C-alpha cells in the first residue's frame, strides 16, 4: 500500500539540476508492540539535470510500522512565470504591440542562466508566429551535455480603439 | 470476441439525423458443418439529431459462424470543411484582414441549414477573439427541441510585407 507525493521543483531546478530534502513523518512501533512513535525523517532526493517531470522517486518502505507504504514522489514543474516548459524547451511568450508587428522590433530574450539576448526583426510578425532560439532550451536528461532550445512565441497586442481619423489613413 | 467499425457522418447529418445502411459481409455454415457461406447483409442505423459522436450501436452475434462477435459501429464525425464541431456548438473560424478586423467589417455567418447571417463589427477585432451566435448549433441529443451555438474565432491576416513608405505613416 504505497503513498504518493508530488516534488515541486522550479524550472531552474530543473536547468541546473538540484538537492531537495523533503522532511516527512512516519510511525514507528518502539519497544511495546503496543505504543507508537511520531519521529521524523529529511529525506534528500536528487534532481538531475532536465528530468522529465512526472519521473518517479521512491523511498523504500519509509511509511508507517505494519508492511510500511513505499514513499514515492512525482517530479513536478512548478508554474514559472516567465517560461512554459515544453520537454527540453522553454517557450517564451512575446507581448509585442501592432505597431512593432509591423514595423519591425527588437526582442530582448531572457536566458535561464539570467541573461538577455536581441533578436531583431524586419519583416511583419504574424499573430503566432514563433522564432526558435537554438540551445536556449534545457538540457537533455540522455545527453545532459547538449540543451533543448528556446522558443519565441509572439502575442500581437493591439490598440483598444480607432479613432475615427485613423481609420481613413488606414487604407 | 466482438467487433468494431466507425461510423462516417457528416455534421449536416448530424444536424437533422439521417438513416445510413451499412453493407457488411459475414460467414455462415451452411448445410454441412464444414462449407461457409459469403453471404452480406445490409445492417440499417438511426441516427439521431446531435449524437455525440461516439456512441456505440451494436448489432447481435452478426459476426461470423462459431459464438459470432457483436459488430459494433463507433458514430464519428466527418471533418467538415467550413465547421469544426465542439458538442453541440460549431466553431466558425472567419478570416478577416488586418485591415478589416481594425476599421470594422461585416460577417456573412453561414448556416448548417444553408442560409447566411450578417454580423456586424464596429470595435477593434483581436485575434483569437470569438463571438457566440446563439442557437446556430447542434440540436442537443437531450434535448433535441433546442440546438447549441455557432462560435465565430476570428483569425487575422496580417500583409506579407509593408512598403518603406507604410512604416512611417502607421504611427
Amino acid at each position: 500500500p504505497p503513498v504518493t507525493h508530488d516534488l515541486r521543483v522550479s524550472l531552474e531546478e530543473i536547468y541546473s539540476g538540484c538537492t531537495k530534502k523533503m522532511k516527512i513523518s512516519h510511525k514507528r512501533l518502539n519497544p511495546d508492540g503496543k505504543s507508537i512513535r511520531n519521529e521524523d525523517k529529511i529525506l534528500t532526493i536528487e534532481v538531475k539535470k532536465g528530468w522529465k517531470e512526472g519521473t518517479k522517486i521512491t523511498f523504500p518502505k519509509e511509511g508507517d510500522q505494519t508492511i510500511p507504504a513505499d514513499i514515492v514522489f512525482v517530479l513536478k514543474d512548478k508554474p514559472h512565470n516567465i517560461f512554459k516548459r515544453d520537454g527540453s524547451d522553454v517557450i517564451y511568450p512575446a507581448r509585442i504591440s501592432l505597431r512593432e508587428a509591423l514595423c519591425g522590433c527588437t526582442v530582448n530574450v531572457p536566458t535561464l542562466d539570467g541573461r538577455t539576448i536581441p533578436v531583431v526583426f524586419k519583416d511583419v510578425i504574424r499573430p503566432g508566429m514563433r522564432r526558435k532560439v537554438p540551445g536556449e532550451g534545457l538540457p537533455l536528461p540522455k545527453t545532459p551535455e547538449k540543451r533543448g532550445d528556446l522558443i519565441i512565441e509572439f502575442e500581437v497586442i493591439f490598440p483598444e480603439r480607432i479613432p475615427q481619423t485613423s481609420r481613413t489613413v488606414l487604407e
